[PDB]
DNA sequence: ATTATGACGCT
DNA sequence: AGCGTCAT
């Protein structure tokens, strides 16, 4: 009843670019916008690996990675930008800088946390409380939310797709009551009126357009964010939630779409977040330990409690290159030429990294895997790192990998090295 | 022969 | 520490 907490407490949202790769290359080069295209990494093995796609690309079926010379037969007049190479590996620095470009401009709205290279949560929470103070009772007009779709509207007693949202967002705004500041699903208005505004510097600052979800928390945001991709956004109220669940598989939730996802749905016989609502705290603890059991007991029914962390840049910068196939690297050179290329890119990352943002890594993670484990990585060790010099980094992580080597011989490498990964971490202010 | 990342949890 | 999970 009245001790019954309801999640509701925060204002969060979760914007996130849309087709981000496909953006950058199509704001640089005007005869991809508005074309089926794609970004590709590599062309010699058919055609490159594809990792991102436009929408007018994916109505024809293209996706993420497909190979090129694959896509090609679904969408024959397919457009292609590639990622560039430096040191003979992709460089996603183009991509990494356009980032910066629009976590700056969130940034002047509130604090934010970076969950990707192209996405962000917002505490709107504050800027909120502000805004309201200026509204000062006043309504708030359909005009201020040109873009918002309210989740599980219209309801109750046109066939096109803008007038549905329309329909639903009339509907929501008729119900709302402004004379309380503390309504809930006030604060979730205000907060996708500022999302608008947040939305619209984005793109006439940069020309890159993106999607957001405004909720209570985290999970909810990101979730609401998906649901009308690309270029809008979506409200989902706490009341919205029941219905939104009955019907939503497990997986699509964040963090349970893998192994945990799977196992909740198989020990328990259920596929919706909904159905989680009929076990008992300590039966969900039971199954899937203390904190996943009271995290999935709050979070099926709307709540969670994950903070927006004040957190802008990557915690950590590195740089890795697989050798598939036949390209494994099975000589003591290759292995030294490849670390150093890495190296190499590390280095010049990292000295940016210190004149930018007034830090210094102080470690070196070195990792690397080899031919036959099915695991992504295979042995994982960590170096000091007190200089910012490629040929000192390369040379220390080869020392502390060179024992992985089996061959008899010492200048043959065996098994061959499938991955190489250097790691730049635990960063000090300087 | 997906690839290149990056955050956080466990023991 | 070194490994695993999950995600973009
Ligand atoms: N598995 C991956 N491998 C390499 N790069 C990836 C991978 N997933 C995502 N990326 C890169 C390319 C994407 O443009 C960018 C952001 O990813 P993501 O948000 O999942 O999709 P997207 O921005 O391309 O499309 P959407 O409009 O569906 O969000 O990160
Ligand atoms: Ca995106
Ligand atoms: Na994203």
């Amino acid at each position: 009843g009245p001790h019954m907490a309801t999640g509701q407490d925060r204002v969060v949202a979760l914007v996130d670019m849309d087709c981000f790769f496909v953006q950058v290359e199509q704001r640089q080069n005007p005869h991809l916008r508005n074309k089926p295209c794609a970004v590709v990494q590599y062309k010699s093995w058919k055609g490159g690996g594809i990792i991102a796609v436009s929408y007018e690309a994916r109505a024809f079926g293209v996706t993420r990675s497909m190979w090129a010379d694959d896509a090609k037969k679904l969408c024959p007049d397919l457009l292609l930008a590639q990622v560039r190479e430096s040191r003979g590996k992709a460089n996603l620095t183009k991509y990494r800088e356009a980032s910066v470009e629009v976590m700056e401009i969130m940034s002047r709205f509130a604090v934010i946390e970076r969950a990707s290279i192209d996405e962000a949560y917002v505490d709107l929470t504050s800027a909120v409380q502000e805004r309201l103070q200026k509204l000062q009772g006043q309504p708030i007009s359909a005009d201020l939310l040109p873009s918002t779709y309210i989740e599980g509207l219209p309801q109750g007693p046109t066939v096109q797709k803008e007038g549905m949202r329309k329909q639903g967002l009339f509907q929501w705004l008729d119900s709302l009551q402004i004379d309380n500041l503390t309504s809930p699903d006030l604060q979730l208005t205000v907060g996708a009126v500022i999302v608008e505004e947040m939305r619209a510097a984005i793109e006439r600052e940069t020309g890159f357009q993106c999607s957001a979800g405004i909720s209570h928390n985290k999970v909810l945001a990101k979730l609401a964010c998906g649901l009308n991709k690309p270029n809008r956004q979506t409200l989902v109220s706490h009341g919205s939630v029941p219905q939104l669940f009955s019907q939503m598989p497990i997986r699509k939730i964040r963090s349970l779409g893998g192994k945990l996802g799977a196992s909740v749905i198989e020990i328990l016989g259920i596929e919706y977040m909904g159905e989680l609502t009929q076990f008992t705290e300590s039966q969900l603890q039971s199954h899937f330990g203390e904190k996943n059991g009271s995290w999935l007991y709050a979070m099926c029914r709307g709540i969670e409690h994950d903070p927006v962390k004040p957190r802008q840049l990557p915690k950590t910068i590195g740089c890795s290159k697989n050798f598939p196939g036949k390209t494994a690297l099975a000589t003591r050179e290759q292995v030294q030429w490849w670390l150093l290329q890495l190296a190499q890119e590390l280095e010049e990352r990292l000295t940016k990294d210190r004149n930018d943002n007034d830090r210094v890594a102080t470690q070196l993670v070195v990792s690397i895997r080899v031919q036959g484990d099915k695991r992504l990585s295979s042995l994982r060790r960590c170096c000091a790192l007190t200089r910012y010099d490629a040929h000192k980094m390369s040379h220390d992580a080869f020392t502390v990998i060179k024992n992985c080597n089996t061959s008899g011989i010492q200048t043959e490498w065996s098994p061959p090295l499938t991955m190489l990964f250097l790691c730049a971490t635990k960063f000090s202010a300087s």
